[PDB]
């Protein structure tokens, strides 16, 4: 299962071409990949270097409450969005007029909000846009057979106000024989850095719809388009790719949950997680 | 090139699971599926069966124009979309106010003027909406390296409008080595009739936007959520996974074209196709 992302790695540092990019340090790029990630009885947690796991918990409950400030989940100790919601970083897209923190209309506003003229990061949107992540939920319930269960985050519409694009924009989910599987298409896909984030934070999704439905997890298949490796994460990723791949660790629900929204940081527990040391990889701004 | 295709009904019929659906008769599913087609001297036109070309150029041409109307359509000769867009099937979907003909806000708008309010098939929307057809046109143009160049044709505020909601939801866009690639997410395969339509219609679209740009078509990913076999479909498809497949056909285009509206019927030739005979495989409605 964790040989299909070293391998993606391996084809990368092997068969990627050189490209530039919007930040300054190139890229090893592909075109078009997709792997499976089977969630029966396992987490897709990497074992090969140590994932931020607090951190995909929390962006994800912050998900969930369909918040676009980054001083909220900063709160809780996880500052992988105040780069991107900083005051120069604000300043230089155009933004001078927007308070620090808000990112625009974002993974929580979209999921949660859809097609709602976005005001500001602290206005109340409830009963405004569509509410995507329930109505997922309900047709999962009701007519789990659907072939229309989408959860889509791009907007064209709110582009140029968003702070950075969406880079998984869209995600469909899927039942049969009493198993909920999720596919995630990710536009643009940071192999060193983001993309063991999302594998994880989409994984830990299905869970918690699985727990809501009465449903058993399936499989997470990954969906990439430009998947690139960093110029400066090269070395990183060699070393990683050196580590022998453990067991899985797995996740487990402490309480039952009814509703998505009741769902707190102390609910989940990860067993058996053993991973090699953490490797240091710089995000590119 | 051909055998993905023929592998990914293989597949199916193998290790497919039974799974009812919107319309009557069963399917054998599988969920998550990527196919690679090479666009370079060739053109992905299957040739284990006839496959329908000239509605492929013409509705293409049509979903370029922004047209919703079966009618405009079926008068080049292309009745696909008539069914959908009848008396009956309309008013079963509670649209007894609109008129015959109106599939509602669909490719043709989604592409052209995505975020607008949709009156009715007959309205002007020039001004309005998104144009995401020229605006990938113009990154391409310019800034080749954007990793951003989606044209997305799902949209959750207008689902409840359409008349059947969008299979190919979303496509990326992907240039390297002066090579233009596209990868396209289809939410729902028909794999008997629907999938080679849209393999060879989003292949189109990738030559057209190449010969704009000054690009040479590279590579067409086709991701599939829902791949479906229809129970009406297994025994055409066991027949024509028993055909001998036939080198691809070639696509040229005759008069140097500017504009992506400018592009007529006549300015292309398959040449070399030859098919093996056509297969009937019903709609399911
Ligand atoms: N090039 C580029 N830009 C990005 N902007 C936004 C993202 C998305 C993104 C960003 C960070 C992480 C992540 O685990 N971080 C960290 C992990 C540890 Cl262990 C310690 C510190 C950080 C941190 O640095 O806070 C996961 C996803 C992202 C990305 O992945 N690549
Ligand atoms: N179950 C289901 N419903 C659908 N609604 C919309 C589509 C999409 C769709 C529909 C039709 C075709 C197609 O090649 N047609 C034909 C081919 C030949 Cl050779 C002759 C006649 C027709 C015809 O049909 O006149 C391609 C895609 C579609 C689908 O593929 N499956
Ligand atoms: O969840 C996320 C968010 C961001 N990124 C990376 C992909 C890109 O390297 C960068 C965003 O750059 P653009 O492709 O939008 O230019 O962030 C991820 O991999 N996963
Ligand atoms: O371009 C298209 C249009 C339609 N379909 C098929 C997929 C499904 O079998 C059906 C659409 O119905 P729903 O999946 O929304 O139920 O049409 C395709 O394969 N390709």
């Amino acid at each position: 299962s964790e040989l299909q992302y070293l391998g993606q790695i391996q084809h990368i540092l092997r068969c990627g071409v050189r490209k530039d990019d919007r930040t300054g340090t190139g890229t090893l790029s592909v075109f078009g990949m997709q792997a499976r990630y089977s969630l029966r009885d396992e987490f897709p947690l990497l074992t090969t270097k140590r994932v931020f796991w607090k951190g995909v918990l929390e962006e994800l409950l912050w998900f969930i409450k369909g918040s676009t400030n980054a001083k909220e989940l900063s709160s809780k100790g996880v500052k992988i969005w105040d780069a991107n919601g900083s005051r120069d970083f604000l300043d230089s897209l155009g933004f001078s007029t927007r308070e620090e923190g808000d990112l625009g209309p974002v993974y929580g506003f979209q999921w949660r909000h859809f097609g709602a003229e976005y005001r500001d990061m602290e206005s109340d949107y409830s009963g405004q846009g569509v509410d995507q992540l329930q109505r997922v939920i309900d047709t999962i319930k009701t007519n789990p057979d659907d072939r229309r269960i989408i959860m889509c985050a791009w907007n064209p519409r709110d582009l140029p106000l968003m702070a950075l694009p969406p880079c998984h924009a869209l995600c469909q989910f899927y039942v049969v024989n009493s198993e909920l599987s999720c596919q995630l298409y990710q536009r643009s896909g940071d192999m060193g850095l983001g993309v063991p984030f999302n594998i994880a934070s989409y994984a830990l999704l299905t869970y918690m719809i699985a727990h809501i439905t009465g449903l058993k997890p399936g499989d997470f298949i990954h969906t990439l388009g430009d998947a690139h490796i960093y110029l400066n994460h090269i070395e990183p990723l060699k070393i990683q790719l050196q580590r022998e791949p453990r067991p899985f660790p797995k996740l487990r629900i402490l309480r039952k949950v009814e509703k998505i929204d009741d769902f707190k940081a102390e609910d989940f527990q990860i067993e058996g997680y053993n991973p090699h040391p953490t490797i240091k990889m710089e995000m590119a701004v």
